[PDB]
Formats: C-alpha cells, sequence, structure tokens
C-alpha cells in the first residue's frame, strides 16, 4: 500500500505502492503517482499530472495541470513550475521533467519546458529554455 | 457567500461573495478580501492587508501588513512580498500591486514597491524598483 | 512554556520558553529550538537541527538535517536551505547561520555554507559561497 499522512488532503486513488505523502499536501483526484515516491510536506499536486516511480518531491512544490515527472526525478524544495506564460486574472503549456533529472531547490521553471534525462538544474535557477539531457544548468549571479 | 476550506484558518469576516480560500491558508482578522478572489492552498494573509475584486493568489503566497492588491491582479505561486528592508530579529514599508498587474511565479518583491496597472513581472524576477504601468520586467539570468 | 498551534505537528520536546510555532508547521523529534523564537506558518524543521534563542523564522522555511541557526538570526519568508550539492532520487553538508545574521526573503543557500555574524543577505539572492561577518551580499539582476 501507500502512506497518506492524516494531515494531508489526498483525493487521488491512483497512487503506487511504497509512496509516502506527508503533512499539509493537497492531491487532486486525477493525479497519477507511481511507486516508491516521497511527496514531502506542503506540496500541491493538480489533476492533469503524471508522476513516475521513485520520484522525490521535497517540501513546498506545486505541480500543475499539464506537467509530467518521469521516473527517478529529484525535485528540490520550493521548486516552482508554471503552465501559463502570460497570466491574467480570470483569463496552457506542458512541462516534462525526464527520467533521472534533478531540479535544484527554489528553481523556477517557465511554461512548456523539457528538462532532459539526468540533467542537473542549479538551486535558484530560472529555466526559460529546454535543458539538454545530462546537462548542468544554473543562472548567473 | 464565500467558500472557506475546512482545512484553512480564516479569522477575517471581511471577505467578498464568490471568494474561495483553500487548504492550509491563514487569514488574520483585519484582512479585507474582495469578491470572486481565489486564494489557493498554503497562503498567509496578515492584518493590514487589502485585496480587491477578481484577484488570483496562487499557492504559497504570503501577503504581509502594509500590502495592497488592487482589482484583477494575478499573483503567481510562491511570489514573495516584503515590508522591512533591513530586517533584524526582535527589531515598515508599503507595497501596492495596481489593477490588473500580474506577478510571475516565485518572483521576489522588495519593500515599498509599486507595480503599475497591467504590468507583467517575469517568473523568478527580483523587483528592487517600481515597475511602470503595462511594462514587462524580468531579471537577467 | 512555549506555544504550539493546534494546527502544527510538533514532535520535539526540546523547545525553549517563549517560543511560538504557528499553523501548518512540522517539527521532527530531535530538533532543538531555543527561547523566544517565532516559527511562522508553513515551516518544516528536521531532526539534526539546532536553532538558538531569539530567532525569527518567517513563513515557508524548511531547515534540514545538518543546519544550525545561531542566536538572534532573522530568516526571511521562503528562504531555502540545502544539504546535498548533487541530489539524485534514492541516492551531506552542514550550513551554519551565525549570530544576528539576516537572510532576505526567498534567498537560496547552497550546501556547506557559513553566513557570518550580522551579515545581511539580499532578498532573492543565491548564496554559493560563504558570506563574511557583517557583509551585505545580494545577487546581480
Ligand atoms: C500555475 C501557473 O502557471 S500560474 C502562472 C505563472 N506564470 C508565470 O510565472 C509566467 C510568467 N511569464 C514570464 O516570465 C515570461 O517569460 C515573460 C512574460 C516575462 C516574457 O515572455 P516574452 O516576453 O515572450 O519573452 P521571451 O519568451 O521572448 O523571452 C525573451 C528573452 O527574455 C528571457 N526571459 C523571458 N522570461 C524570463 C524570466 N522570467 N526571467 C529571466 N529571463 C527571461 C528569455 O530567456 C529570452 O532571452 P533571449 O532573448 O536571450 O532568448
Ligand atoms: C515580511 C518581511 O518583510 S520579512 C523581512 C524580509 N526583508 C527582506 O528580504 C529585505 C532584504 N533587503 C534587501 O534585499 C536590501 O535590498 C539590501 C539589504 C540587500 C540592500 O539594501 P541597500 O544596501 O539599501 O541597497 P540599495 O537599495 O541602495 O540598492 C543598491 C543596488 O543594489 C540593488 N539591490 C538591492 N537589493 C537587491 C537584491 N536583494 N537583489 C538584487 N539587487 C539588489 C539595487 O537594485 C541597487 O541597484 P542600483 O545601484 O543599480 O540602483
Ligand atoms: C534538502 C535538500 O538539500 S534537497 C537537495 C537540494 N540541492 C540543491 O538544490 C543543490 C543543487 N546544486 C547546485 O546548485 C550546484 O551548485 C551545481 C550542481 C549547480 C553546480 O555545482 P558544481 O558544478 O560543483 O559547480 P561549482 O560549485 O564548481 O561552481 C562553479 C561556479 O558556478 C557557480 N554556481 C554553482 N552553482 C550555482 C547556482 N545554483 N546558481 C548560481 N551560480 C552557481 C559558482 O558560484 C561557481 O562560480 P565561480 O566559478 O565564479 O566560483
Ligand atoms: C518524517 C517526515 C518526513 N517528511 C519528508 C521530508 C524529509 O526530508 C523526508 C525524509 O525522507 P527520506 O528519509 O529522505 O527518504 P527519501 O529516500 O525519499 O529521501 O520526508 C515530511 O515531509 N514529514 C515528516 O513528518
Ligand atoms: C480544488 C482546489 C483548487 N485549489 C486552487 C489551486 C488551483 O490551481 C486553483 C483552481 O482554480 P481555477 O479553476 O484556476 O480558478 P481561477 O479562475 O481562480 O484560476 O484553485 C486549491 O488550492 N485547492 C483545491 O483543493
Ligand atoms: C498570529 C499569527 C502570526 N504568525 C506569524 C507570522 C506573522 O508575521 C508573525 C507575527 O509575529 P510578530 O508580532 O512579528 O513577532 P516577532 O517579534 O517574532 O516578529 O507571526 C503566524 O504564522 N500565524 C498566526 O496566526
Amino acid at each position: 500500500g501507500h502512506m497518506i499522512h492524516k494531515l494531508a488532503d489526498v483525493q487521488s486513488k491512483n497512487i503506487g505502492s511504497g509512496t509516502r505523502i506527508w503533512q499539509f499536501c493537497v492531491v487532486l483526484p486525477s493525479a497519477i503517482i507511481g511507486e516508491n515516491c516521497n511527496i514531502c510536506s506542503h506540496c500541491f499536486i493538480e489533476n492533469d499530472v503524471k508522476i513516475g516511480n521513485n520520484v522525490t518531491i521535497k517540501c513546498g512544490v506545486q505541480i500543475w495541470d499539464g506537467i509530467e515527472i518521469e521516473d527517478d526525478v529529484f525535485i528540490g524544495p520550493n521548486v516552482t513550475f508554471t503552465n501559463d506564460k502570460y497570466p491574467r486574472s480570470k483569463q496552457f503549456s506542458k512541462t516534462i521533467i525526464k527520467k533521472g533529472a534533478s531540479i535544484g531547490a527554489n528553481a523556477t521553471i517557465l511554461p512548456g519546458i523539457t528538462i532532459g534525462e539526468n540533467a542537473m538544474i542549479g538551486a535558484g535557477a530560472i529555466v526559460t529554455k529546454d535543458v539538454l539531457p545530462h546537462v548542468t544548468y544554473y543562472s548567473k549571479i
């Protein structure tokens, strides 16, 4: 089975064996989450979301409609994803994070992005363009 | 009426019709929130706070004392606001986000800032100076 | 005594007099927190964590295993800490924030960092190298 913390609001039944979902998470009904994932505290996971096996999602991550996380991905704490490039209140793009990629803490991913297999995104990076497989990308400070 | 999720702690009665406040939000007693707002999960809204009508506040946003959000504003997830330029533990400035402006995901807004009507702030930007009406501003990476 | 909000999950008994821990915090059993701290809403505090006296931790902060916060430190909202420089899912470094230092809102601190006494880190900064005592550091935009 899977472990849902009593202080989480998990509405999806589509959750693989060995997955842990921690305190103060929200997971909406259509979310798909694979086996042996760790969804740490304070995450939000929307409906049109697929998360593979052995994925680590650290605290404070929201994964929106139209985002796919492949197997073995690491998402650092407070990583931010997006699906609307020109948002206006009361007015979409797909992101895919490919197998084994790692996204550094508090990075910001623009809409429509592909991050290639085994890529490494630096902490605090802003990713405005696709990142090739196995590439280390970080923003200049 | 307005919708307050059972898993939110909303202490303000000053909430307009059609407003939704989602899981794991905190709203302190003096907050004013207009009609048809969406306050997404994991937000914090302090006392000396005015939020207009048709405002979208995505997940993970804290709005501190001395901050005003006008009508039709979009606040991206994990946008950070501030009200003390030189903070020291155990030792204020006003921000106003003007009508229809949009703040990109995980942007950081310094104290005392005005963001003009219909401005667009890039995801992950650091806003250290006012942004003129209708201007698109983003930080160099 | 100390104040633990009913909507927090605090598992540590090692909490000093006058400390407040607010809604939707998680504090794991071995955490040590001194006197007169303010742990604001939506924080996560792991096991191998020592926090001194008179520390302010604003909303949305996670403090991981191997991180020490000295007395009189200010941590801005959504400040991100790290303890693994090359994270890969299903595969550590110490940080110390020295007495009286202040970390600006939504800053990102890489692993193994020392921030010196009374330093000031700008909002949204990425700290990839130690910051000397009493130095103001911010990232170029
Ligand atoms: C769940 C949700 O999604 S809620 C909605 C949240 N949505 C967002 O936060 C998206 C906000 N939108 C953005 O940041 C957009 O990139 C905008 C509005 C700032 C700019 O878009 P455009 O004006 O089309 O600029 P464009 O994509 O042509 O990029 C122009 C240049 O600016 C750079 N750039 C664009 N956006 C950013 C940014 N946020 N930060 C840094 N650099 C940026 C690009 O890399 C590009 O560089 P180049 O000319 O060297 O190739
Ligand atoms: C709820 C809460 O508010 S909790 C409290 C949280 N408070 C904060 O996070 C605020 C932290 N304070 C800051 O970041 C401040 O801007 C400080 C302390 C880094 C610097 O302030 P000052 O030293 O007065 O610098 P000043 O405002 O003169 O700016 C100097 C230059 O640095 C730039 N700058 C200042 N702060 C930053 C920053 N955080 N990031 C990037 N650039 C910055 C300015 O744009 C300015 O550029 P210019 O010379 O090209 O015009
Ligand atoms: C709870 C948790 O910890 S979950 C795990 C979260 N972990 C993380 O987010 C850590 C992610 N790792 C990083 O960001 C790393 O710095 C990496 C992987 C991007 C790069 O590390 P390395 O390739 O060893 O680069 P290195 O440390 O040699 O730095 C090279 C240069 O890039 C700069 N740099 C490195 N990382 C970053 C970054 N994230 N942002 C901006 N600049 C950076 C350095 O300052 C250095 O500059 P210099 O040559 O001018 O001195
Ligand atoms: C015990 C516990 C863990 N967690 C999350 C955050 C911790 O850093 C993490 C520890 O899991 P960890 O042992 O790191 O397993 P993994 O191999 O998936 O990294 O789980 C919570 O969010 N809340 C809790 O109460
Ligand atoms: C259903 C639900 C939505 N929400 C928030 C986050 C979702 O992205 C958002 C969906 O509202 P949305 O349909 O986007 O309305 P709007 O016109 O205001 O954008 O509401 C929560 O925070 N928790 C929930 O349980
Ligand atoms: C009342 C209240 C405060 N807080 C936190 C966030 C507020 O900005 C902060 C106010 O404490 P504050 O009066 O600023 O005391 P300090 O001297 O420690 O700064 O406490 C919560 O997280 N939840 C609450 O319900």
